């Protein structure tokens, strides 16, 4: 074992990589959505920037796992970042649709990290992921969920003014 | 010989002379299309200021290849300008329409000259229009390309919104 | 076609799609050379820093390639990012070989998607690949053999002063 | 009972005495290794200045437990300090060594303590030590097993430069 690790379980680490790769995978995921918006025939700059910070934050997240793996002595093994479901998200609609599914799975996969950090009495893990993942989860779900309400009500895609619009005040 | 002509090949020096009037071309057809969006019965004053900003682009286009041909020494020989094909221009989305037709014609005349420059054997000049000129095609290309979608996105010219919303979001 | 494409060949497309995927390898590279560093059995700052860095900057010039894929009409289509050769980096000598042989298989790239763009008469791809990436491709591998030099004959990695020393000095 | 007292249970009292003791007693063991190094046959200026800094910190600690105590409507009785277990700390790198088995002690008391709050539902207390203290306490064995990586890897303590020149980069 490595000199710093203390209360550690080879579980918690092991589940730490598995996040790292999916924070990895949802900021690939993001910037996939940020270049189809900057498409001529898609064209929706303020769309393509939303996506785009997401990504920029996903990576952060990525990161900030992997100065935890290393804080605990647990070590760091990366896997492969796979390509996303789609290349064309159709409309900015769809693309927030599929963002709050995203959001909302990697919402779920660090509850179960937090419900494992809890089975194997690792209050600091614990108090990690509460403190800079789940807050910030739930306020992502909120703003996606706000955001779909919104191109909903205002008729999109259908409606041709309602993206452009939406990314002009909204987004912009 | 000029005294400061050095691998300069005479049929340069011709396309170049065809090239600036290609570009004053541009400028009077941008300026036709400023003056429709500034009459009455249109009255869109940024698509009138966004083409006249074109307009005045084009002419430092034509400037600098102006004195390109001098710093060559080479012989500058104007023509007419031809008189642009339309007075009228229709609507906001023909007239970006037109615009990246435009566009693509002069990029076009633009890789026959690079073609040209590349078989003479002529690097500086090949230099020159990569860096002042073919850069800021493609963008001026991606740029309008982008309006024209959005502009039919948003239902122009048959929606009435349409053009006076996009003139205030996006040309504004 | 897309309605801004111009004098862009399918192979060029398809090349830089390939090229976008080496940019985010080449990045996901760097990243795993910074977290070995940060390793509490490795422990050197600057080195993990450096590392962050260079990985920051291959997330940048792919996203440039993507802008430009889109810029000329063309289509990005993403595909996995493979998982690094190793997870453990041996040394910090090692990683700096490792680093200027990853350098060098860009750079090749690179070269071939030139060749391929001059051969397909392609000069604004030329001029970008050339202003954008061969410029910085050849200071980072100048700087990758500086570093080389340096640790070995300061006796890296037998020596264990020569690493802590180079990571205080130049990298920090 | 005190009139504030509530949800607070004797059993967690008692724990919060000790670990203000231990918390003083750490502040004693590293004010012992801060007057070894100042030392005229040591002499290691940062290294003292470091340990003289974890010394107050350890202070800071314990006061803040004391604050804690009172605020719940505990009772803080205090018992002696005992004395270091050696004058005499031997090298850098020992010291070093010394203070993360000393800091993972601290941890691991901190760790019983958070797994007693949690047996008694008290969720302030839990609270509490996460923010507080386990947070802070990674973080310092993290730092401390670096710098004994580090001057392990120079060769200290037989390498003599070694913990001179650590005592300038690492510390200064
Ligand atoms: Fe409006
Ligand atoms: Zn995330
Ligand atoms: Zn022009
Ligand atoms: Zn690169
Ligand atoms: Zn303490």
């Amino acid at each position: 074992p490595s000199q710093v690790r203390q209360n550690y379980h080879q579980d918690a680490e092991a589940a730490i990589n598995r996040q790292i790769n999916l924070e990895l995978y949802a900021s690939y995921v993001y910037l996939s959505m940020s270049c189809y918006f900057d498409r001529d025939d898609v064209a929706l700059k303020n769309f393509a920037k939303y996506f785009l910070h997401q990504s920029h934050e996903e990576r952060e997240h990525a990161e900030k796992l992997m100065k935890l793996q290393n804080q605990r002595g647990g070590r760091i093994f990366l896997q492969d970042i796979k390509k996303p479901d789609r290349d064309d998200w159709e409309s900015g609609l769809n693309a927030m649709e599929c963002a709050l599914h995203l959001e909302k799975s990697v919402n779920q996969s660090l509850l179960e990290l937090h419900k494992l950090a809890t089975d194997k009495n690792d209050p600091h893990l614990c108090d990690f992921i509460e403190t800079y993942y789940l807050s910030e989860q739930v306020k992502s779900i909120k703003e996606l969920g706000d955001h779909v309400t919104n191109l909903r009500k205002m008729g999109a895609p259908e409606a041709g003014m309602a993206e452009y619009l939406f990314d002009k005040h909204t987004l912009g």
